[PDB]
């Protein structure tokens, strides 16, 4: 580099994408505006006479029904045209098979990358470990690392030949690696891990902080990530504020001379690292998260109440809107038309269902039980991803609520290996995606043990069979269930999720949701 010569270099970074590519209904947020917000950052970064590196920290798969229907094709061809440089792979990129996510790669005219990823039966990698970008006459190197959770908590049928290794160790390797081999004079880790504070990762896999402590000191002028899905701005030394406002100081994370960033989630945001580099120094000269469109409510004495703009509104780009509108538009008709009706809301909400038992998990057990003629059934609360308002239901919400593609299984097994099943998934805690949401099962739990099991309010015989119907993703194995898919009387129906919960609502509908309202028959103590 020239001696003694300052660069200014701007890291632009999101994460958390989520099939996010279009505005929500209160204009907030998409694709449209990130592109004229970017590309406004871009001009302003060229005129000062700098450089823009632009970095994703994954899971740009999964959470809104028009992205997922399409295996994301708008979003990833959106992110071409904001002009990403890189992204960490995240775990939702292998909510499909790894065809799709190849495919994705096709259309992605920017790398994605994961140094931790390998492919079991040869010890070598799946995907790129890093990528090289010159900016002036300075080397950039961008490695990417994925959470180890991945396997954990994804659909474990693919992964029987895949395996994640431990992230921070992959990192000090990949890092040492460069410095011999590539000597990059900027190295810069984009990862899909998740920020806790204090590196307080409990029960989850160890993220960001824990990395940055264990590398070696600033061996990375700052980690970008992803997965907790938080906007990173510190309250005080280790810990996040809660409640984040957007338009407010941000002030990221730094931990064993590592900055660590995050954007939350869904285009929320454009977070903005400005740097500067000189001999060898990367100083961080200012940080702040653009929010894209983000929107706060006021109200009137007059009782009206409407939503206000944080900042001046961002334009939305025309040619990334003409870019995405066919794909916004395609099917339209036949997801938003009505396939029954609720006279009462259905809870969804991840600080429900992930905690206690809903009328949502009662509800799409019932149309699993239904459909395989089980006695009894279980899903992880994790799976249920939205509620249902009070009203009129679409497929659109039914697509909402459970957008994995999982398949209905089922197994039919004996009064003991119930008792067992039961007990083990009782021992799941709230506060988990792997919190246990049950149907047609009642018991008290005490000290690991089920006082009182009944299966229909009648008692467990062990010698008798009973069907229990589930998704192949916990029959696998996945959340840490145990394997109902490596015993007798296992059947996997083929059936999606979706379409099953969606001719169950239009043959039950009207719903009453009085009958599927939890009277704890389930209880902890
Ligand atoms: N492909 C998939 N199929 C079924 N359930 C899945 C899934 N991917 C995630 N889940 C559920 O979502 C939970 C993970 O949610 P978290 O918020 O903890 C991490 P992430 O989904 O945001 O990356 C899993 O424990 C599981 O219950
Ligand atoms: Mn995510
Ligand atoms: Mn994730």
């Amino acid at each position: 580099y020239e001696q003694d010569k300052t660069y200014k270099i701007t890291v632009l970074h999101t994460n958390d994408h989520h099939g996010h590519f279009w505005r929500n209904e209160y204009g907030e947020y998409g694709l449209a505006a990130q592109k004229t917000l970017v590309d406004g950052i871009r001009k302003e970064v060229a005129a000062e006479g700098g450089s823009v590196l632009l970095l994703s920290g994954g899971d740009i798969n999964t959470g809104v029904p028009e992205s997922d229907l399409q295996d994301a094709e708008p979003d990833f061809r959106g992110m071409n045209l904001v002009g990403y440089d890189a992204m960490a792979i995240g775990n939702h990129e292998f909510d499909n098979p790894l065809t799709v996510l190849r495919q994705q790669e096709k259309w992605a005219k920017f790398p994605l990358l994961s140094a931790n990823i390998y492919q079991k039966s040869t010890g070598e990698r799946l995907f790129k470990p890093w990528a090289l970008f010159k900016r002036q006459d300075l080397k950039i190197a961008v490695i990417g690392l994925t959470t180890d959770d991945t396997a954990k908590i994804g659909n474990p049928e693919y992964f029987t030949d895949i395996e994640f290794r431990k992230p921070a160790d992959e990192a000090k390797l990949v890092i040492q690696e460069l410095q011999q081999t590539e000597k990059p004079d900027i190295i810069i880790a984009a990862t899909h891990m998740g920020h806790y504070d204090n590196g307080e990762h409990g029960s989850n896999a160890p993220g960001d902080v824990e990395m940055a402590r264990a590398l070696p000191a600033g061996s990375l002028a700052m980690i970008v990530g992803g997965h907790s899905q938080d906007p990173v701005c510190m309250a005080a030394e280790n810990k996040k504020q809660v409640d984040y406002v957007p338009g407010t100081p941000c002030k990221p994370d730094q931990q064993n001379g590592i900055w660590i960033v995050q954007a939350h989630e869904w285009g929320k945001y454009v977070g903005r690292a400005d740097f500067e580099f000189r001999n060898g120094e990367m100083k961080m000269v200012n940080y702040q998260l653009i929010p894209v469109n983000l929107k706060k409510k006021v109200t009137w004495e007059d009782g009206k109440s409407e939503r206000v703009l944080y900042t001046p509104e961002i334009a939305e780009n025309q040619q990334m809107i003409s870019l995405l509108s066919p794909f916004q538009n395609k099917g339209k008709a036949q997801l938003e038309v009505k396939i029954g009706e609720t006279n009462g809301r259905l809870e969804g909400d991840r600080d429900k269902v992930r905690f206690v038992q809903t009328n949502m998990g009662r509800l799409i057990l019932a149309a699993q039980m239904d459909r395989t003629g089980a006695d009894f059934a279980v899903m992880s609360g994790g799976g249920i991803r939205d509620s249902i308002e009070a009203g009129d239901i679409s497929y659109k919400n039914v697509l909402k609520v459970q957008p994995f593609g999982n398949v209905v299984v089922y197994a039919d097994m004996t009064g003991k290996e119930v008792i067992d099943y039961l007990t083990a998934v009782a021992q799941m805690k709230p506060d988990s995606g792997a919190y246990p949401q049950f149907a047609n099962v009642s018991f008290v739990a005490k000290d690991g043990k089920l006082n009182d099991l009944k299966i229909k309010g009648e008692p467990v015989d062990p010698a008798k069979t009973y069907r229990m119907a589930t998704l192949n993703f916990n029959a696998t194995g996945g959340d840490g269930y145990p394997r109902l898919d490596n015993k007798p009387g296992y059947v996997n129906t083929g059936f999606i999720d979706a379409e099953v919960l969606k001719a169950y609502i239009q043959k039950s509908s009207p719903l009453d949701v009085s009958v599927y309202e939890p009277k704890g028959e389930v209880s902890w103590q």
